């Protein structure tokens, strides 16, 4: 459950389409269908007219948000059972199917646009598919390196499997087919990150306000996701406090920061100022690798949580107002 | 957050005490302070604490009104929180962020456990690793589908000083801990929490925030020092073939639907499937993992009590239990 | 807000159309676009509108998933406070969403809740009680608040009235008066009453301020554009009379259980419904028949929410069975 | 209900006492038990209650954490509730339903009032009628647009044993009441609660549940015995012509944009307009004169709603932060 933003999605996999209504994004935010469609396209190319497109039904005029609810519709074009008493599990799968994640990505696309206005960037990349892992990423020191993270995301965009090293593509494509010929499905793991998130988002005062918990629900709620780690995660539970602890640093023109990021950008339920890093595990599908698409949905979920948490801290009804409060707050952080 | 129950905790680590208010538990539920104190003691034992019921209970039974609890303090997030709340006197945040707050959580959880027991639902847990030392016997997770095994591990854990399923290894672990403590070092750990006899159908796939897996993930990860959470096999499942993770569906007269394995941890597509709910939680170093496991039980009880009430609704046990029976028969007879 | 149901509406007055998403209605509830349009039309006559079901319904029945509706604004070919609030220099951006046109989406959502409610024998209706200084005299005495037959009858006649007044015969007196005031540079507001029949006792709760059914109905009604006043039962009049005068004496009978001899309380006691007709009086300031139709929708939403809150359930059969078990429990208490 | 603040109250009429937890009040707000007790006393005189702060306050200031309050119970409807919760002993319902619960609401309301005072927002009320007897001088509601008059009526009311704006009429009302008492009768009443210096922009028109009027209506109508609520003129406005109801808009250099009258009650289109917020509340006869006490609870409820709406608009975790945003916003208002 979000604290500031509100949204609902609807639609069955084989129905007229998917509908979503997002409320809470401030007024005067430049927003276009192309920005939304771009994200929908990344998710589509993650499974391996046909292109998903969203039509804005309200909330936007002359390229800017009005401040009113934003409604989107995604045509399908190709146009549980016990709990709801549905003998035909089709009615259950229709709505359950990962088809619904497309609406999540559309809502997330709006949140990403909102976040970018504050210089906040979200990205991701696959680190393992089946038993084959991206060995270059076993050392997690890059969790504290914005340039590297961004670098890996950029390369993932040039990968048919969204892996940080496209050259490895052919190699991975081999292992995959080598497995799909044995009538076997594959799972995977990806990492999602957010850069330039100021310290102070989320809160330690109540269990449900902790940023980590919120991130956890958003990620684990994605279909097929069975595991989630913030930063080092389970590996951190096997190490010594000293080999996990992120050393605190400070500078005159920068304020406080950390020398490493094993915590994944959060400390005691609140963001660190360091990159937010989340590791997500997707179990093998059914029985067309889906981990790449999953990672794109992961970015959408993280953008929703962060946009929500940022608005919770800043408040505001129009961009000029929110941006001013962000600037004052960041100034307060730097000089603390 | 929750979908049916509502609660809030308050109090600083070194203040007068911890306060908690829980709303939504049906009326006529036998409840006593000992049942609460029992859980509070298990928490401290994992590293004197009692709770006084201030309202919501009369003649040993809930009135259906809000239940207020107070845990008197006998001895009467840092930095980021300091920046966040403009608190120069850092102790102002550390005070509320302290794991002492988890005591109020366990207090609330205790009431939820009692509620759940009325339906035969049992919650338990045990530590599987501390630092680099793991309980090798528990390496194979086949026991995720075995209610008897899970329960026995919990029971034995209650006799372990570190809540490990094999008390005879306490010295082997204690030596390791004392050893790491010899140096200037702290340790984290990993525990598994489970719920038995939970009916399929809890939670929902209709909306991302209603899926039971996300709700379990938030509750668990909201616990102090927790940095990782898995439902069932977890990250391990992500590395296997589809056929090695799949929990084949089985059915028999009377027993109804069930699964031959539980790599999924008791949930499928955002809803409980009838199998034991199993959650793996990773705690980073700050020893404290045993107390964390107890807190994990409380969080799981709260999420499940909430999910059960969301499905059944009702204002008094008699009413809620009748609905449970009809639903269960509906499940089997499906 | 709501305790079980969840919904959101969107759309600008002159945009492409109105959108709404409703979540929480049980599966297997018969639902058609015609049942929705029926209400949408009643709303317009209060001053075409057609709703397309985009999801949640298959083979005429609800799937249990979210129900999305779209009301296409076919001719697609206040202000200051919102302008300041949202930094909207062009106040049209505030007007487009604030417009009473938005109420159509609320009526569409309400229509679904009405159908859900009807599956339980619960009926929702309304009628106009006054417009300007002209009030319906025959209804001065509020004794009919405890008479389901009368309330239902007044609603029926209203359905034949151009201004939804409970006495079609008075249509001309009202229309004439309206034209007179309209002949001048003036506009009128009005009062209407909304009721719900066959609602069981126990809906809502007294344990927490935000769960009391009276506060929930009040927000729903007052949220309607131009509504400045709301009362449950006698309302402000009850505040003027003596205790013994407003008090609804409790009655009981073998084959009917507990009930009340009068309904000055409007079907609510201490935060809970008491079994009597739920009656709400609503005041709309100048610039009412259409508003009364919106009032029905809002009361349907709140009651459907309160019903599901008490019963739970994911499919009609399940809910209806818990209903019967609950009602029997009430009678034999 | 609320969108920013969160709180819960608990306790039975004759139990050990009343408990409450309020979350969301910013850090560094001066707060003492006497500020709370003062409000608790006003309530008692409306028919020594004292609250004990158990957390959320250190050195006279809020820490930013949840605020817990306990109100001792020294002495340490029913049917519908008895049926709903299957309680054969109707004393189990009366104990919680009892207007005794309002004491907890007033304690919560006190903290909110203090918060609101930091911004110059003032909340008050006064009784306008008891039984068939109403304060004639208040028949004309033109004083809704007069901050000074309203405040005056409230101060005068504080000198009345029936919180009526005209203390001289006390004996007059006392007798009338006494006469009604003789023939074994109970009386209801009508009071008006106002809020001064509230800026335009609180609440929203974008979604039904965000509109300020609706939020005020639930808060008020949720008070025991309340059967009616009006914002401004109310039902009387429904009986008037548009021109004799609408508040014409005026503009000036200072405090730009204002209204010439306040028939609307300080809200329009679901948003506060800067004018005084005025609510008229009707309380039925209890059971088969508590209207003065009811007015004090009405104040607490309006304060909670407004503090929540103000926080919703401003956001913020500490007072210095919230105050600058308020200043900036008001600056935006005056120059719009």
């Amino acid at each position: 459950s979000l604290r500031y933003l509100r949204f609902l999605t609807a639609g069955e996999s084989h129905g007229k389409g998917l509908t979503a209504i997002l409320e809470g994004i401030p007024a005067n935010l430049p927003l276009s269908e192309e920005e939304i469609n771009h994200e929908l396209r990344r998710r589509q190319r993650g499974y391996g007219i046909e292109k998903d497109t969203a039509e804005i039904l309200s909330g936007v005029r002359f390229g800017k948000t009005l401040g009113s609810p934003i409604a989107l519709f995604i045509r399908n074009r190709d146009w549980g059972g016990i709990k709801y008493n549905q003998r035909d599990l089709r009615n259950i799968l229709e709505r359950a199917s990962a088809r619904e994640t497309a609406a999540r990505v559309a809502v997330g696309a709006v949140c990403k646009k909102f976040l970018s206005e504050f210089g906040i960037k979200i990205g991701s990349f696959v680190v393992s598919i089946g038993q084959k892992e991206v060995e270059e990423l076993k050392d997690k020191s890059y969790f504290a390196n914005p340039e590297k993270l961004l670098s890996y995301h950029e390369k993932a965009e040039d990968s048919e499997l969204r892996i940080p090293f496209p050259e490895k593509d052919e190699e991975f494509k081999t292992y995959i087919d080598e497995v799909k010929e044995k009538g076997e499905s594959l799972g995977g793991v990806f990492e999602v990150f957010a850069l330039n998130v100021p310290p102070g988002l989320g809160s330690h005062i109540q269990w449900d306000r902790r940023i980590d918990g919120r991130i956890a629900q958003a990620m684990m709620s994605i279909q097929a996701i069975k595991g989630v780690e913030i930063g080092l995660g389970f590996e951190a539970a096997r190490r010594f406090g000293s080999q996990v602890h992120d050393e605190i640093g400070w500078s005159e023109g920068k304020g406080y920061f950390r020398h490493s990021n094993n915590l994944g950008g959060t400390e005691g339920g609140i963001t660190n100022g360091m990159p937010i890093v989340v590791r997500v595990a997707m179990k093998p599908i059914p029985t067309i690798v889906a981990v790449p698409a999953a990672s794109v949905v992961g970015e959408a979920m993280l953008a929703i949580v962060l946009a929500d948490a940022l608005l919770e801290k800043l408040g505001g009804d129009f961009m000029e107002e929110v941006k001013k409060r962000f600037e004052d707050y960041v100034n307060h952080v730097k000089s603390f």
